[PDB]
């Protein structure tokens, strides 16, 4: 039942939206610089997410049409890592450090789940047919939209106050994620018309469970990082 | 029993040993500082190799005996990333930079195969039985031993000249690499399907290692002046 899979995604989304980290990020009584304290944590993810789209999801030598739809989808998501680096500099988090200090930060044990999220997604997606890969992408995009709907609230506050163009923790990022390329069909529209077998349904349920459990593990690391570095607020500069 | 697989590993090793990068690293007529120009490239691998042993290979919740032998083997290999960071500082490569520059370096397109080698190994090993995981580990350890037999030649030269204790590009690292996995493979009978999969494993591991070494060669050519800068005691 693909109707049950897409509703399972909504059920997982509704539970995921209630995590304490998002209540903190959406709280406008706290300065947006303190709500974006978790921003450096995304460095263990953002470029690994670029590689996930470049090299794991994508298969340019494929003739299958559903794979080509996945390929078109990766072309958009593989651009967002430069947006992350754009806002990293604007937030005053692109700090100078020793090369090994940058390595120890990315591979910190406190960012374990953040760093291996795309890795675990790639392992889960490797032996899947294209329509089952779409379930992974749809669940992953659903969790990501919950995150960036929240992060865009302090990001757009800093962007208007400092008069700087933010690209990652911004509404334009959310709107691009919500939409899709002109001329291509929606992955969700393809899923709504797809009939799954009993074996596919069991694998699809496992996919949704794992994607949101791993996203929840990541968000837990964001919370603990904010608690452990509560003074390391963002330091943007006005234009 | 599995003699063809262990011989295939030996054939791939002998072919792998002849790559031009290793001839460059073993040439003592070139200063060891110039032969270790490729050392920063390992930043895209060494810590990913730590995670590979910690989280992909290792399975502490397993009762299988072959998996426990893998778990013990990962406890040694998961320590070597700190050795890499040690020799990184000694060689004068632990330089100061912006956070994004370090990110752009690791995820450089010129280090693609270096960066995703452990990732591709993990993807290959995930659905394998423990004895088949051992085939992956054995081929990977054989290629790594060819790498560090070579790098230890200029590394020990700098270690002797500067009287500093190197840990990664050093003989002590090679000696640790050299309950055995190899003994289990010799006593294991594979099915026809298992043997065919083991051939695929060996081909992929050494092909991916060859791509990594190819990136090391192009990096040395592109940064021929950025020789190591170690200091004497
Ligand atoms: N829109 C995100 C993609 C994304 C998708 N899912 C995500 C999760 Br779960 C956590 C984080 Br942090 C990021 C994502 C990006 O462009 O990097
Ligand atoms: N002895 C290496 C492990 C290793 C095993 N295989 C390797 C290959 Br192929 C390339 C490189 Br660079 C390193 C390895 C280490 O501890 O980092
Ligand atoms: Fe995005
Ligand atoms: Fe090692
Ligand atoms: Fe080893």
């Amino acid at each position: 039942m693909m109707k049950a899979i897409l509703q399972l995604i909504l059920e997982k989304r509704q539970e995921f939206e209630k995590l304490p980290c998002f209540e903190f990020v959406r709280d406008e009584t706290i300065s947006p610089e303190e709500r974006l304290i978790l921003y450096p944590c995304i460095a263990a993810f953002a470029l690994n997410f670029r590689d996930l789209n470049r090299y794991d999801y994508r298969d340019d030598n494929s003739s299958d049409y559903y794979q080509k739809i996945i390929n078109i989808h990766t072309q958009e998501d593989a651009k967002h890592w430069e947006w992350f680096l754009n806002d990293l500099e604007l937030l005053g988090f692109d700090k100078t450090m020793r090369f090994s200090e940058a390595l120890r930060f990315v591979w910190s044990d406190d960012l374990l789940h953040t760093r291996r999220l795309c890795h675990n997604i790639a392992v889960l997606s490797h032996d899947l047919e294209p329509v089952m890969k779409m379930v992974v992408i749809e669940a992953m995009e659903t969790a990501g939209l919950v995150i960036f709907h929240a992060l865009a609230k302090p990001g757009e506050s800093i962007a208007k106050a400092t008069r700087r163009k933010y690209l990652y923790v911004a509404d334009s990022h959310v709107e691009v994620e919500t939409g899709h390329a002109v001329g291509t069909e929606n992955i969700i529209t393809i899923l709504e018309q797809t009939q799954l077998s009993s074996e596919q349904e069991e694998k699809a349920k496992e996919i949704v469970n794992k994607v949101f459990q791993w996203s929840t593990n990541l968000i837990g690391e964001f919370e603990r990082y904010v608690k452990a570095h509560r003074s390391e607020k963002a330091q943007p500069t006005a234009a």
